[PDB]
């Protein structure tokens, strides 16, 4: 994988030229696209900008995010050739910082469960996960140092884990979702993919100009609370193997680790995530569902068809439950700095199963809003397994610092 | 003005056909549009639907709200001829209920300060208010029974007041802002314009399907708390004259009225509204400000130019102050059912002043999120003056019921 931080450092000291950096990404993309198919479109003419912390940094954009110079097809035939008039605010944050928008990465239809043609860089016979399939795959295949994605259920953390990349789903609403195709407004959160936690930090610093992302360093002796989300069902062996490997490394590195069972109120918040997501999806995709029903990809079409009956009454109750969940979760952080859990059910599913994987271990956190970071841990049968680092809402900086500490711990 | 509730009843009994009702609206628009200029586009071919609670109901849509069959030009040359692919969810809520989207109403450029060419129905020498200029003017001129607008500062309540129409800015996020050009995501709220409170109730019921809007009837002897928002400075005589008249009519109607102060935390929230608004505006309109700076309307261009320096730091501090204001505002509703305040600084400004009016008496409530309803009270010099009825967050029904009460109390 390509390190954004590495590129920045070399460019800053004149050790590497921005044009060369971009030329390298263009080459890396063409080198494996026929194998991975992570891009909807690759703008071969894209060049490095003259100034800014991200000059020479190529970025892939999940195709539900508006771009003014390239189509934004939403992973759906309904939006074939669709061309937004403007670049989404998050795209502008990148451009204003000097980044190069190198292309649009594949997204499942309307960012839901329908598989794209993208394949896992670690094993082409397996899924790269979803819904931010192309962003995870491209970074995983070493095509680009940074990519934007989004998460409603688990579209940032899960594919990052499957493809072995670092990634972060920042605190809810920190990054604007303006110009980002809506699935569920109560959940949709923009996310970033990169090689390591530090790359994610440098990316957010450039995009937001927030001091909290400047000068971040690996955390020391972090207080970690391990939660296995039992309510989320039975996890696969490989995932537990990764979690144990992470716990052991952290302990050896000086961290204090304790196991804890999440409150019943949090269990409930996890249970109703689908109610909030689907009730809102019917409103957010109302036009598509009413005027182009049969054109909506199968799996999403089915999920919507099964939920046309969700009522405003149960929706409100589901939101009440979410609020109770956030309140009791906050209390949990009184004794620990971060929570550590699974990033996915296990290794990436074989493509033959026609599944981008189950977001059951990701969804709760998207609703809680906390910043989540995937830390690649190990590989089983050649397939990546990661762990998810979660900090208090609004403490994205600490989540990254702890993820960094964890990466170093695993490296010994 | 045309009453949505009235049309609903006559259509329901068969007294009026949906086709005739829609023909009525087209004719009404044609009768005054040449002098009011409330529409960016009047779809003369718009026809009535055959079923649904809103069949036969014509609706005007503020032009920052996406429509798939008509352009959405944002009141800006930058989006001249721009055609969204989909109808915004709120538009779909109307269509699914059987409504007819009769046209796009004028909006100030990007829903800010720059005046449109629309004129006040009561006196064409005056402003119809803004930013939802056309929606207020069209309803005020008796062209249509309903219209959608939005409010970031006071774009729903103020123009309704100026044009003498009923209007409501529902609780924050009750109506989705998907497909609604973003100004400030922390503030933007969709609103409705109608003849009377009952019309708004019926409109929301059909759009949301929430039982809270079903069976609404005038409130009885409500407990009203009068707040003059002293932090926003003294209002013009006309506005105070209308407030005094409302209080008196309410008391004689059996309501208990008491002058109340607002917690300091609430005053502070009003003060920092501009910080949240302008900081987010720079992110929300990044593409426009960076690539089409000189094409942005003069007044908005100047406001943006003057706020480029707002920092993420002061922004976060502003949001913290906002949250505190919301919490403490709730306390105010422990002894009162609704608050009664000004809807605008006074009568509509003369067009010559090149101003849609100061939103100072509206902005606080948009940040707090509470449902607000404008109740026409009287006219000074032939210009309408109204009052603003405000209930607890999530208590939209009560706001409408109390507004209906006030309407009946004024009619004596």
């Amino acid at each position: 994988m390509i390190s954004l931080a590495d590129l920045q450092r070399r460019i800053e000291t004149g050790e590497l030229s921005p044009n060369a950096a971009i030329a390298q990404s263009h080459a890396a993309i063409e080198a494996r696209e026929k194998e991975v198919h992570a891009f909807v479109r690759h703008d071969k003419s894209a060049r490095a900008q003259a100034s800014g912390p991200l000059r020479g940094i190529a970025v892939g954009i999940k195709d539900i995010i508006d771009t003014a110079n390239m189509p934004t097809e939403m992973g759906s035939e309904i939006y074939r050739g669709w061309q937004p008039r403007s670049d989404a605010p998050v795209v502008m944050m990148l451009k204003r910082a000097g980044a190069t928008i190198i292309g649009k990465t594949t997204t499942t239809a309307f960012a839901s469960r329908d598989p794209t043609a993208t394949l896992n860089p670690h094993n082409t016979g397996h899924s790269p996960g979803g819904a931010s399939s192309g962003s995870a795959a491209a970074v995983g295949a070493g095509m680009i140092p940074l990519a934007l994605g989004t998460q409603t259920g688990g579209s940032v953390i899960r594919p990052a884990a499957y493809c072995g990349t670092a990634a972060i789903k920042p605190s809810f609403r920190m990054l604007p979702t303006v110009g980002v195709k809506c699935y569920s407004w109560a959940l949709d959160t923009v996310g970033l993919f990169g090689a390591r936690a530090e790359d994610l930090a440098r990316g957010l610093l450039a995009m937001t100009g927030r001091s909290e992302f400047s000068g971040i360093v690996p955390a020391k002796a972090p207080r970690i609370g391990v939660v296995r989300q039992e309510f989320a069902g039975a996890v696969e062996p490989a995932a537990e193997q990764g979690l144990q490997a992470a716990i052991k490394a952290a302990e050896r590195a000086g961290a204090s680790v304790q196991a804890i069972d999440l409150p019943e109120a949090v269990h409930e918040a996890w249970r109703i995530h689908p109610i909030i997501q689907d009730f809102e999806a019917h409103r957010a995709l109302a036009w598509e569902f009413s005027e182009h029903h049969d054109e909506i990809a199968p799996m999403l079409r089915a999920s919507l068809d099964a939920t046309v009956g969700l009522t405003p009454k149960e929706y409100d109750e589901a939101r009440r439950i979410g609020r109770r969940g956030r309140r009791e979760l906050g209390e949990v952080f009184e004794g620990v700095d971060v929570l550590l859990t699974y990033s996915a059910p296990g290794t990436a599913p074989a493509k033959a199963l026609a599944s981008t994987g189950d977001p059951r271990y990701n969804r709760l956190w998207t609703l809680m809003g906390n910043p989540c970071v995937n830390v690649p841990v190990l590989k089983v049968g050649g397939l990546p397994i990661g762990v998810q680092v979660i900090a208090r809402f609004g403490n994205d900086a600490h989540a990254l610092a702890t993820a960094w500490f964890l990466e170093d711990a695993l490296a010994k």
